[PDB]
């Protein structure tokens, strides 16, 4: 008969009740203005199909940030685009400013608010366990809110998410693979980066959910409080199910399948085995101790479960004793 | 122009750091409005809507003020000051900013307010009563000008009295503005018949006794049952109309002072009036609501020169509140 369906515990049906205009990107007009009121100043980053700019606003003497797209899908523009504006404002979301082309080339690209972001690379010797509660409780606001507008980000990982340490700022980006969520719909799974693909993805179960989101914040999670980069460290996506198998036991893994009617790739034959259930306290040592708490493994073990349903939602998270020491 | 400022709070922003008081850089978090379900229309302003909700969350009670977008720099405003007085004594309490997912319009989330009619509080209010509501309105203004804040729309639309529980929240913060020494302001503010001498003889480095004459203008209407006390049909002839209680002579002295060139519309409009006595407005109506009092305090507010005026501290000393 094929899978087992299943659909979100929260926000199920807030685009069934929406008009189609709020969800049916490909019918949104896009009014491109005129690029030559923004002048280049260095790049920031290189991504898939994307550079991204430190720029000046010449009518303001304000610095920006340009991300130039590479018109490679058409119907993925007006997707990004239309998320953006859908979500323009909120808490912890990167902020749409213009849409423009130069005039020469007539490129795509996208103007948002600036962001300073502190070097990392120096800040995680020095990060404490409230610190961490602090950014991981921003990071809850941002999803919160985007799945409460019906929409699933698909590529939560520490490159997308800013942070200016000094004034205590945190921005979600890159919507570049962000979706609506429709209940009952089938979405592809080649989305999200390797080490925090969730299960649902590399077994191919299509109907997923924003609690993907939540497995790949409980990789970001264990990632930081273990001082192990990345946690689940898959050298493909056949072997990046094995490092999970590895950590959560071959038995659960094979109790998620069959209440799904998963059928399990061919591929996966000779290289799963057989995988004892480890222990979260196992991966506690010397250099990472000040950052693991009680309240910390409990936390993490509510969020890295194969079970998409299982998994706790972005509110429920937010009332976790984990978080009774933050504002 | 003769420079002028504040006798009172007048370094008060000096003192405090950037964050407070530039709104143009103050960052607004938009909410989901779906936690909250549109109940009834209130009322309908200039460039607003309010209306009665329901906060689906914990079945409270709000209120929602939906704003119709013209000028984004007025919004940031609005919220920065509303952000700024969040729980001080009777000013309406900001609960939350929010938008609607499809229409993204700007709104603002209020404490819930049970008003009792203001055509109907009219009749059966006593001496006591204007006290008492007069003093919770001067609590509002020492705290917002202690906090570095001219409301600069004082008048009776803009204050909500729920009359059973004798409660009073001073409202619509629109047009509110930070107090910088020496800052020279835009005089298009406040409504006719509360506009200050100052806005309506273009003197731009005005302060917080701007709220102090729109008092005044309240506390006369109430005391002789004449509403509205200065009957202006336009922002020239408002000033007429003062004229024809307070003098030409004292507007003269004003104008002088600060060296204010006098628009040469007034030329044959304004004439040579009297000053007139506050007794001469007591009549069998309203005489149980006046006394020597009533009348002293109502002098001390209602003066052309904006520096000579009772702060809102000063005026909370005043004998007409030593029963309160
Ligand atoms: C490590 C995961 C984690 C777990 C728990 C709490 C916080 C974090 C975290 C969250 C964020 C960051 C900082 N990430 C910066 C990523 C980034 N920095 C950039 C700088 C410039 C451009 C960028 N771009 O993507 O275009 C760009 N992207 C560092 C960390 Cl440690
Ligand atoms: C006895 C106090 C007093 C002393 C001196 C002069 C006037 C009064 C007075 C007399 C009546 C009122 C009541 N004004 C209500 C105005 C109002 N009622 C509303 C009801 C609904 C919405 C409203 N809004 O503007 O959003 C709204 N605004 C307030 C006051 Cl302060």
């Amino acid at each position: 008969s094929g899978p087992v369906p299943s659909r979100a515990r929260v926000y199920t049906d807030v685009n069934t009740h929406r008009p189609s205009e709020y969800w049916d990107y490909e019918s949104h007009v896009v009014e491109w203005g005129n690029q030559d009121d923004y002048q280049l100043v260095r790049k920031l980053g290189r991504g898939k199909y994307s550079e991204v700019f430190e720029a000046i606003n010449i009518t303001n003497n304000e610095k920006v940030v340009v991300k130039i797209l590479k018109p490679v899908k058409k119907k993925k523009i007006k997707r990004e685009i239309k998320i953006l504006e859908n979500l323009r404002g909120g808490p912890n979301i990167i902020t749409l400013a213009d849409i423009v082309k130069d005039p020469v080339s007539r490129t795509p690209a996208l103007v948002f608010e600036h962001v300073n972001n502190t070097d990392f690379k120096q800040l995680y010797q020095t990060l404490t366990d409230y610190d961490i509660r602090f950014y991981m409780y921003e990071i809850l606001k941002a999803l919160d809110y985007c799945h409460s507008m019906g929409i699933m980000h698909r590529d939560v990982k520490p490159h997308n998410v800013m942070i200016d340490h000094e004034h205590r700022k945190l921005r979600l980006i890159d919507w570049g693979l962000a979706e609506f969520y429709h209940p009952g719909q089938e979405y592809n799974v080649r989305v999200a980066s390797r080490y925090f693909k969730g299960p649902e993805l590399l077994v191919d179960y299509q109907m997923y959910d924003y609690s993907l989101d939540m497995w790949s914040l409980g990789c970001m999670l264990a990632s930081m409080i273990f001082r192990k980069e990345p946690f689940f460290h898959g050298h493909d996506n056949y072997d990046q199910l094995v490092r999970i198998a590895k950590v959560l036991g071959t038995e659960d893994l094979y109790d998620y399948i069959d209440k799904y009617n998963i059928e399990l790739d061919p591929r996966f034959n000779d290289i799963l085995g057989r995988h004892s259930r480890k222990r979260w306290e196992r991966f506690v040592h010397s250099e990472n101790q000040h950052l693991v708490s009680p309240e910390a493994l409990d936390f993490l073990d509510k969020l890295l479960r194969y079970d998409h349903q299982s998994r706790l939602t972005a509110r429920e998270a937010m009332e976790h004793p984990y978080f009774y020491t933050v504002v």
